[PDB]
């Protein structure tokens, strides 16, 4: 259980913001399009999206067991190390968004994997804008940071 109110709660604020929430087994995968958070392609965080983003921080506030995975994806045609940094510098937007709002740093993490798995077919333009995406993957703490000894 524990995020089966989050996929209701995430479901409801989501209701028509432009974010596919899928989950996927125990974890939530908030994907969302490079046009709902991103200006023109460079991590340009616009007014929706940040107001997207503080529902997403909002829910985070209200289970902070949740493992923050901002994993950035990208179609590499053009320059799979420019790429590479464009899909690490989206995710890293989206993380200083939500410790700015109020996040622990320590329960996110950015991973710029963008040319590594293909979600969709890279020879087409299709999947190619399909490739090009941010998907925040909630998953459930993985032990807590244990230390009393």
């Amino acid at each position: 259980y524990y995020m089966d109110v989050q996929e209701a709660k995430l479901r409801d604020k989501m209701r028509g913001t432009g974010v596919s929430v899928t989950r996927s087994g125990d974890n939530i995968i908030l994907n969302m399009p490079n046009n709902v958070t991103f200006d023109s392609s460079s991590a340009t965080l616009k007014p929706a999206g940040a107001n997207t983003l503080t529902g997403v921080a909002m829910v985070l506030k209200e289970y902070p067991k949740t493992a923050v995975n901002v994993i950035g994806y990208t179609d590499s045609t053009g320059g799979h190390d420019l790429n590479m940094r464009l899909s690490q510098q989206r995710a890293d937007s989206v993380a200083s968004a939500l410790i700015t709002q109020g996040v622990d740093a320590s329960r996110i993490r950015t991973q710029g994997l963008g040319p590594a798995n293909p979600i969709a077919s890279n020879s087409t333009a299709e999947g190619k804008a399909q490739n090009r995406r941010v998907e925040i993957t909630l998953s459930p703490l993985l032990e807590h940071h244990h230390h009393h000894h």
